[PDB]
């Protein structure tokens, strides 16, 4: 294949270093099942969405902005006037709750504060905007190769981190898993094989733990948004991370059957 003349200990040592250049806290690598070193060293870890030929960045005439200045963003007390929150419905709120997690009664969208706003970037509506806050590591799993756990304890409504990757066109994706449409406004799709984030790892589960928020930043058309992770249950320490890949995540593009440990699970094929 490739890394034949790398050892073990080379392999496992240049992928720890590959992980320690990631920015924000810091992410780990562990296996205690099998002896696979790590996962592919050629894969780069990214900050935001990597486009390629064909797709049509969002267009900055579009954008609209909130005035509220203020002493530290907007407010959470006063969710009227604040122009970001208009496309929501009658009793408007932010998304987020004091705690600065996503509230229990959010919709799939979460809109977003901008660059052209005039609230600082402490703004309490830029939340996915600031990344990641917990402590991850990347782990071997017993039956579903790679997977991603907290050593730090996130309650519901935390969030993880956002699902990045390559941004192509149904064209580019033929010509070429992984593959994650943007489909929740009605062709752009994340491929993230190459490039991508510690989200890449993430595992199915039928009854999972986290799920994906819809992020909404740009006001023109909503054909590139984020894909971010929270939690819905709790989630204790060392505890797997996953999300229900049906409807967003694709299970391919003689299969193999669904090994999450749930009393319900539906028993998918990939
Ligand atoms: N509940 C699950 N059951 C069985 N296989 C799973 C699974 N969740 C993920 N997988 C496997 O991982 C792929 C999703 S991508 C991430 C998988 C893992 N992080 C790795 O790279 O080794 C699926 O195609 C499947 O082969
Ligand atoms: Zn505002
Ligand atoms: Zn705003
Ligand atoms: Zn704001
Ligand atoms: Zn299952």
């Amino acid at each position: 294949d490739s890394y034949t003349h790398l050892s073990f200990y080379e392999k496992r040592e240049l992928f720890r270093k590959k992980l320690r250049e990631i920015e924000g806290p810091e992410v780990t690598l562990v296996n205690e099942v099998d002896d696979e070193p790590c996962p592919s060293l050629d894969f780069q870890f990214i900050s935001q969405y990597r486009l390629t030929q064909g797709v049509i960045p969002p267009d900055p005439n579009f954008q609209s902005g909130c005035n509220c200045s203020s002493l530290g963003g907007c407010d959470l007390n006063n969710p009227s006037r604040c122009e970001c929150l208009d496309d929501l419905d009658e009793p408007t709120h932010f998304a987020y709750d004091a705690q600065g997690r996503v509230r229990a009664d959010t919709g799939a969208v979460i809109y977003e504060c901008n660059s052209f706003c005039s609230c600082s970037m402490e703004c309490p509506n830029r939340v996915v905007q600031r990344g990641r806050t917990l402590p991850l590591e990347i782990f071997k799993t017993k039956e579903k190769g790679w997977g991603v756990r907290s050593l730090r304890f996130a309650p519901a409504g935390t969030f993880i981190t956002c699902y990045l990757g390559e941004v192509i066109t149904s064209a580019e994706a033929a010509k070429r898993t992984y593959l994650f449409d943007l489909d929740m406004f009605d062709e752009y799709t994340v491929d993230a094989q190459n490039y991508g984030d510690v989200s890449r790892f993430f595992n199915h589960s039928c009854s999972p733990n986290i799920a994906i928020y819809s992020a909404v930043r740009n006001h023109g058309f909503r054909t590139i948004y984020d894909l971010a992770f929270f939690a819905i249950k709790d989630i204790q320490p060392l505890e797997e991370l996953t999300f229900d890949y049906a409807g967003a995540k694709d299970f391919s593009p003689l299969r193999r059957q669904c090994k999450c440990g749930s009393a319900n699970c539906r028993g998918w094929l990939f």
